[PDB]
């Protein structure tokens, strides 16, 4: 919805933003978002996600499809109105992305996913990328782990000409929308075929919101090698507009540099990563500060 | 519709257009036209914005939408018929703009929509961009609580990976739609994903003719950063063509440079203004001229 | 339709068209179809206008819009059949441009519009252009109020960011129409947003016969600032072939060339306009010849 | 249809194309085909031509337009099948072009269309075109003249921003259809606007070969002047490949030069013209050889 | 259909395919297959090709249109099942290229067509070609006479602005089907027009296969002479890969280069004609090896 | 469908794929999904490949088209739903690729699919490409009789100008999905006419996916040449991407190098080939080591 502010009001909400990273307990908002997801009535659409055709599909909380839901509206604070349809499994009325109100007035926030190694993590999307020699398929993995901590983290496999890998898109969004309704780490494996569909489209433009909004961090790898201007700037796009943060490789072999946005109108922050393999290329991440615009384009130049 | 001019009436439109800027009482335009809209038939359609197809969505002075609305005429001074009926919630005739006539004979004005630190600010679009450190959500904000003055400004979120954001293009023009038809001041934060559908197209080409019209000003971002001619360029033009007003940063750091067009065949005008940094990234606009084509177009350089 | 010419008969068609420019009364050709369309019978078809999506709408010698109109043929004199038809709003059967013969043989004519400062200007369509300091909306109004002479001049505005400024391109050709249907000087402030759907390709190919064939004169602003060849060429070709006069301004502030199409097969004229500002940028055009095909592209370069 | 040969009849058809330039008697092709036209069955189809959608509209001997025909199929001699019906005014069976045969196994034919200067011109098509000072209009109405010999011309006006000028490609295929099926010598100004829709596409690869089969000369202006290689390359390709006939301003003003496809596999024909103006830019062309495939497309880098 | 393959049975088929170009006697598989069609039941659908829509048409054994056939469908011996049905005169199902089996499992092959002075030529499509000076069409004609034999060739005209020259597609589809299910040896003179729609782009992959399997040699002109790598590596593509043989002018006059793909991974030869030009542009190839891949690209280059 | 990890079934997961490819007997994962597709119950779908529109066709356990197959679903593990559904001969509901489980966990490997001259192969897509004197044809036979081993390969024939070859893309997937089905050696000669329409882009995102599940290895000859780096990136992406393994031709001729997915994050090996030729150009690989990512691309480079 919109929201207004006074001088009053907007210091206010930019003080939540900034706890929202940097002092909230890690995956608390994921916790919340939970509790607000599993307090949903039974069969309520909660989640609307493009397929390839442009058209969107519909879940409910136990990431079941909704093939019928008739016309249902509800009228928000602004006084604007909701209206949620589904027909013959297709959303007749209603938006992509989340269907039920899990942030409120407390937008604009990169809430922290993790802290590991003695750094917090932003939730949204995170984007693995960069030329050269460190792999990043073994880097989602590891990171997929890490942020884990406690809980295991769900992986989505999509475009590789390896076995039991999907490449239907339509089944890559169901696999996607089921991934954020149930887990706080996810790791995609080949944003590449994606990299276009309007479905292609839209899941590019609305995933880090989405994830940021569920407080669920997706880490995908975005390979850039493809010396074709045309594509090339379309990975530049999505690593520096879509991205609610971005690991990309550097000059030395197994070290990686961590550019997180920290919040709506906040400063970006950066950190760096060591990184060794060990048996049957299991990566680990070792574990024992703000960046400019200019500096983060700096890093763009990386991928060319 | 069309106006008629000889000498002498032509003389007192322009008169009449720089008093519009220059000697009115800031806002007092809005006030005009709010009680133009208030006067109103209840249900009455009264505004049409595009959305993602093309097509077109109604809402009335109340800022809700209109889904049924038999067809009705009426004749305007020219001779001229506008024409509005509404079915199934879409535009069956009609135009895109406002459906009431906010301006009549005072037409191609820059209502003055407040006045801050001894600078007039016209109503109409804005643009904040350019390239460098200098952030333009901070200065979105500080902008918008500055010419709000007494009053809150109101926030329209669109396209960031932050939580809370909405991403789908439809419920955008929603809250732009009600938020002209509600406040005087209003921010967008990122028109990063328009800059393309349809709808889209439709919104860069009529934002800036219905705020002005309206007396609202709407404060907008746009990042340029993004070495790509097709894109790059159609910011400077949207910079160029689409603004009633640009703001932009400059080689210093907290600097910018505000560039106001004040009336039809009206002189450009241009002031600077110096900011700081308080808690939680809060920005403050410090308080304590006429610039030819060309000094505006080596402005517009800034951005490649 | 299609002439048949010899050597004798070529000569006198030459001679007409040289004379319809050069030495005929100024405005007559348009006083002459302004006869022609209101001895019409009522209720018939006499302009269709291409709308965005290609199709056409009709009006009557009014600049009333037809909408239902049954079959009804006319065979010309080289044995063709004109055939006109409207249905729910739109020409079903018929073609773009005048529906009732304002030429017969006398045709490639640029009838002179009016006579200003010692130079005949023709009617048509032309196009204010340039690069530069010199405003293009003050001089659109200045040669507007200038050859309207004794009469008023019809505005026409669109797509521009000011207040009352109508943005929908259908409200635009019905604009048009109606001021070719009503008045001899015509000022169009902003062909920029034409410059592209089905309609505005049609309004470039169409207008500048459209008004020769009246009598009127139809002055547009076209600004080529934009970097980018794909329109800037679009620019170019407007101004070479859509044109039947130019009006670009040069290296001096202030300064213009008017470069004018004299007709059919007939030399191109040039001379040059002085102006200066008085109060509220009322701009006034001073006072008290044949060129070349390439003088012509030279020209055209000023617009890279 | 197809034709079959061994060296003896190929033998026969090369000296037949030949005489059909060389020593029949000029315009004699035309009033065989006048003849053939003439003999055929009332309401019969005898031409059909693409409009700007792609479709194709049919005309009996009478350049009149057949609406409804029902389904009529004719075999040939090769055995093949012909088949023409005519619903709604459209096309539903056959092919663009002459329905009906005129030629015979007398096919890739250049006929002789008339003798002037001591030169003996082609049918087929004509594109007058070339940069600089040299103006094309006048050429082609002095090449019509000429060519028409005792006969008057037929002139088709096509996009351009005078007077009388139609600027709708359906009235212009109309116009084009009967100039053919009524003259043997055609002026049409203007391709431009042509040069892109199917119709328009048609008419390029459509037009010479229509033109040369009934033995009409179809002489077209076409200006390169537009430097966007993609529009200058359409241009070179149609002067090289579409038409039978190309006529190409050189480096001194007035004078041209004639470059004439003799016949299928034949040698190219090249002489110079000089020309001169009188009165009202009525130009004339003064009265009192094989050309290589390199010095072809020598003429062609002219037009960049 | 699929084909299994040990190293036995491999080299049984490559002795074979190699035989089918070096030994079997000239022509002698068009004989075959000839045999093969007159067996067929009358009515029974044979060939199908595509026209300008991307639709299929379809011909029985004597190359009449078949405009209805009930499904009707076989199973091959790799199990495979091919179904044919006719509805309204378009293929409702099937594919284009032969619908009967003509080769067996004796794929792969470039059939030697016919033997002339001294070297054999492949069926399949001939790509006449190249720049400078020497006549592609006096070439493809004294091929076709030379490769007819005893027999007389057949000739499809196509896109060539001459008397009685057809320009339609879809004729020209229904002449090249009647000609390969009639002829051996085959003249397209013009293949320019093709070089783009579906049926074009079908054509140009398919016709080179219909006639190797059919054992018919279809020589077809091509001109390169267009500086638009757009189009110009198009014909480099359709002479290197849609090509069974290829024959390019060279630096000497009346010489020619021919490169055959003698069959499936087998060696390229290449030899050398000489030429002179007798009565009326009447062409005589004079009478009285192997090259590798880079040699071939080494040709390609001259198209440039 | 989603899996999740810890770090233990992580490392398990790692080393399962390892072995897949290091230590399981050769071709053993292809007897494994043998048995798995026969002990599916009659009727049942078990592949899904798309055709040229984009729709998709579906086959049974032994190749044969269902052409009716009304709603089924099936809940997996991760509690996701697959339904499938055939009307009319096409999919109505489902996804492209195997519709039945081959894998389980066990994804992400590149199953060894034999074992010839000390070298393991991968199953899976391999692209046979390179410029250069060294014929890729030869080489993708021999691949395929010495990686057939004790079985024969299976070969599929598309897009060239040979006899009996299929040029309908709908008949390739048809035969594409019959040899996946049957064999484990594949041999597809020229993917050149793929390389575009929707079912062409499902192909080579899905192929190589489709065979490692399936254990089967497809070995397509794939040829650059063709200087128009709007097709040449495309042909280094499919290399780069849908590739499971690269055959590339080097410097010296008979030499080529093999590049190897191992499996998901595992290392890419790569060992070099000598060959010779016997009679009628039957090739033969002489029989009697990690390389990296920027060695990878290196190899790359040599398409250019
Ligand atoms: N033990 C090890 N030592 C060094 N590198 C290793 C390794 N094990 C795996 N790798 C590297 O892991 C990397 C990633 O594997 P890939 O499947 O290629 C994903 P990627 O290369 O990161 O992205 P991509 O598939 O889009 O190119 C490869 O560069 C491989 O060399
Ligand atoms: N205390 C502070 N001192 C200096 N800069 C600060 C700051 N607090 C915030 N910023 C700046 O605020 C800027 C804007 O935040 P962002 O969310 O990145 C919007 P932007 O960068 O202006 O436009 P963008 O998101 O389209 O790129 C950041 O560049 C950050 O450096
Ligand atoms: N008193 C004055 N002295 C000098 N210039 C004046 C002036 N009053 C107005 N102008 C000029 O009027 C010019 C035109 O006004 P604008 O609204 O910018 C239309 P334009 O610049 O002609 O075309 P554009 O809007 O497409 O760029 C401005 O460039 C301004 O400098
Ligand atoms: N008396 C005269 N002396 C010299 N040139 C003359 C002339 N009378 C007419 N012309 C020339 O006639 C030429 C042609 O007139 P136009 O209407 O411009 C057709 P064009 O220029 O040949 O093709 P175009 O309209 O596509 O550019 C102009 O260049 C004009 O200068
Ligand atoms: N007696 C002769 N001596 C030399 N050349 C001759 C000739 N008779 C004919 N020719 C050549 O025959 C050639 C071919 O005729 P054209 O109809 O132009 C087909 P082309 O030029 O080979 O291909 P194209 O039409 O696609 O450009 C011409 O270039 C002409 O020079
Ligand atoms: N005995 C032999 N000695 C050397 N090379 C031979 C040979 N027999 C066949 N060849 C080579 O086999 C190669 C491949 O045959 P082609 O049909 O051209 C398929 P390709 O060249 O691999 O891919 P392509 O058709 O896409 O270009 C040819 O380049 C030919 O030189
Ligand atoms: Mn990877
Ligand atoms: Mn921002
Ligand atoms: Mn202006
Ligand atoms: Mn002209
Ligand atoms: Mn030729
Ligand atoms: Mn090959």
């Amino acid at each position: 919805m919109i929201h207004l502010y006074d001088a009053k009001s907007f210091a206010k909400l930019r003080a939540a933003q900034y706890a929202a990273f940097h002092t909230d307990a890690p995956g608390s908002w994921f916790d919340h978002t939970s509790g607000v997801l599993e307090s949903v009535e039974d069969g309520t659409p909660v989640l609307a996600i493009g397929v390839e055709s442009g058209d969107a599909i519909v879940f409910d909380k136990n990431a079941q499809r909704i093939v019928a839901y008739k016309e249902k509206s509800v009228k928000a604070e602004d006084g604007s109105v909701s209206v949620v349809q589904v027909e013959n499994g297709f959303m007749k009325q209603g938006h992509r992305g989340w269907l039920v109100d899990l942030t409120g007035e407390l937008v604009g926030c990169s809430p922290v996913v993790a802290e590991f190694g003695g750094h917090r993590y932003a939730s949204g999307m995170v984007i693995v990328t960069g030329k050269g020699n460190s792999g990043k398929t073994p880097l989602v993995h590891a990171l997929g782990e890490a942020l884990g901590g406690k809980d295991k983290y769900a992986t989505v496999r999509f475009g590789e000409p390896l076995s039991g890998y999907n490449t239907d898109f339509n089944v890559f969004v169901d696999d996607i929308a089921r991934a954020m309704l149930q887990h706080r780490v996810i790791v995609i494996d080949s944003l590449k075929n994606v990299i276009i569909s309007r479905g292609a489209f839209d899941l590019l433009s609305d995933i880090g919101a989405m994830a940021a909004s569920r407080g669920c961090v997706v880490i995908a790898s975005l390979n850039p090698t493809s010396n074709d201007d045309k594509i090339v700037e379309l990975v530049k796009e999505a690593s520096r507009s879509n991205s609610t943060s971005l690991v990309i490789s550097t000059d030395v072999d197994g070290e990686w540099q961590v550019l997180t946005r920290t919040g709506e109108g906040l400063q970006r922050l950066t950190h760096t990563l060591q990184t060794s393999y060990g048996e049957h290329s299991v990566l680990t991440i070792h574990t024992s500060q703000a960046s400019g615009k200019a500096i983060q384009t700096v890093i763009k130049n990386d991928e060319l």
